């Protein structure tokens, strides 16, 4: 039914910076740290990025991606909605809440506008009931529905979000293009640690960072 | 070694639109079709892309990537420079042959800037001796040098270039973002046919389109 669809390309397409889901929300803490003169060069940007990756980005976004992926495999919509409720309640202020929700809704809507892509009955049920979808959670359900391997879905999502964070630093600090590339390289070892950790964590760790 | 380096992440990084090598040059052969009202919608854009992908892009760019990858595994530098000579000599107009060179030169330099990345003896020797590098040929040597699988290298390069082409159509026709996503989805089957075809071609087909 998705005979004409190739997951190897589809994972690249939905993680492409150009995938049309409205405006982005990672540049949030950054602009504050720039005004505070806490992030003003390559070295300080890197430490900022590592700190962020291993706090809220791991314990909220990455972990939630995994939780909704695993629950989707068990057709457990209830747990998915519960994860989304926990995240919504731990998110402030209302502007970030609103934006994250917009991003979530846009991700789902963009998939759905591709009429020739069949997401399956479970995904479409999720799409109809979700109140506070996020990019990471709806992605988790997306990957589970199409049978994309978890470690691969994570790796691709992790790289894409981080790339967005770094290009944010390059523009806002600013940094040099090569500085951004050096940063992305040095983050590869943290990336795999992050992925390892994500697999060890369970729902009790959700939003604790 | 490259102990801290993960090819899984590096392949995403070098194919990111953010990789600072400058703008791709597929945009050159589309402006006329638009002006002349030949590419006007999603449908005619798809056809133009399919035609483009399976002509000059296949017989020059994708094939050249494959040929320098293969020669790199044999550590046959003479054959690599031979491929680049053929492309340089077959490329007009002058302006496009200069743009392509820059793009190729920028790819190599960007890699070299990342000092914590060890490209290895052969790639360094290629870097010292190349005269008319291109993005595709330099990328081929890069992929083989790091032990990245050929089909995977092709898939990532192909998707990235095609995303760029589609974005050009979206911006130029212009088209809606949704239409661009439908186009990329529709091209997944063609992508696989393009890759299997690439593996069947050899030097005797180089630049014959």
């Amino acid at each position: 039914n998705n005979a004409h669809v190739d997951n190897e390309f589809l994972i690249l397409q939905v993680n492409d910076a150009v995938f049309p889901i409205g405006s982005y929300t990672h540049s949030f803490g950054l602009e504050t740290y720039i005004q505070q003169k806490k992030v003003t060069n390559k070295e300080s940007a890197l430490e900022y990025l590592k700190a962020n990756l291993s706090s809220q980005f791991l314990y909220t976004e990455m972990l939630s991606l995994k939780l909704t992926y695993e629950s989707a495999l068990q057709q457990d919509l209830k747990k998915i909605l519960g994860v989304e409720e926990v995240i919504m309640l731990s998110t402030s202020p209302m502007e970030l809440r609103l934006a994250n929700q917009k991003l979530g809704n846009r991700f789902i809507k963009t998939l759905q506008a591709m009429n020739e892509l069949d997401m399956g009955e479970f995904f479409n049920a999720y799409a109809q009931k979700t109140k506070d979808p996020t990019h990471a959670t709806s992605y988790g359900v997306f990957a589970a529905s199409l049978g994309i391997e978890l470690k691969k879905a994570l790796r691709h999502y992790l790289y894409a979000q981080t790339s967005n964070m770094v290009i944010n630093c390059v523009k806002s600090v600013p940094l040099s293009q090569n500085d951004g590339q050096k940063i992305l390289l040095s983050l590869q070892s943290p990336f795999n640690q992050l992925i390892e950790k994500t697999l060890e964590l369970d729902e009790s760790h959700l939003c604790t960072a």
